[PDB]
């Protein structure tokens, strides 16, 4: 599935997830995209903090879902 993330600057990364993906293999996705360190990630989705361990699918993140860096 295809999922957009929104570094601190409004630039929209897009990414192909899929729904088992965890919050530390998108993070590990956006590092390669922008060379952002994950340990200074932080995501959030419709108003909740995602943690590393949790999956797409755990937080209801759907195709076309936005994340945002915070
Ligand atoms: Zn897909
Ligand atoms: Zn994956």
């Amino acid at each position: 599935m295809q999922i957009f993330v929104k570094t601190l600057t409004g630039k929209t990364i897009t990414l192909e997830v899929e729904p088992s993906d965890t919050i530390e293999n998108v993070k590990a996705k956006i590092q390669d995209k922008e060379g952002i360190p994950p340990d200074q990630q932080r995501l959030i989705f419709a108003g909740k903090q995602l943690e590393d361990g949790r999956t797409l699918s755990d937080y209801n993140i759907q195709k076309e879902s936005t994340l945002h860096l915070v």
